[PDB]
């Protein structure tokens, strides 16, 4: 099992009703596409590096690294990145697995 | 329900087994500190930014709560022995939603 993490800050002329339904949207594909397994984001609240900008965190889980390239060709994910490439100014992208 | 994430690169000389006993030191805090409740730790393996290499999310019950791992004795003395161990970190809190 691992963790796709996204860490992004929006355009600033990206609404907050903008950003919540394309979070639904992103949350939504889990439905359609069979590699995804789960999906959680959430919105910082603490801006411990507002110099960096960033304000959203997004967790999308994966059974492996291989299985992730099988999501991000999905025709339901190309389409996501396209409708909404204009939505975000930058990010980072992490894959790992969550151990102790 | 929050979750404290920390992204983090260490400094070059920092060797893989340090990196591994400073998470297994932070893991163990869990048990000592009433306000964690959880975490897990790991290591990027896409490296597609350029930067950071690891990731650490820790458990809690309310943003409120972080504040009581922040000052607890036992957390105040794992940052004096290893701050020095990182480059730079990046903090987020978030309550994680659907």
């Amino acid at each position: 099992a691992v963790k796709h993490l996204i860490v992004l800050k929006f355009k600033d002329e990206i609404t907050e009703a903008q950003k919540e339904e394309f979070f639904k949207t992103w949350v939504n594909l889990v439905n359609i596409i069979p590699a995804m397994k789960d999906v959680y984001w959430g919105k910082d609240v603490t801006q411990k590096n507002k110099e960096e900008g960033y304000t959203h965190i997004v967790e999308v889980t994966f059974e492996s690294v291989e299985t992730i390239q099988d999501y991000i060709i999905h025709p339901a994910h190309v389409g996501f990145g396209d409708v909404y490439r204009s939505f975000w100014e930058k990010l980072l992208i992490f894959d790992y697995t969550p151990r102790k």
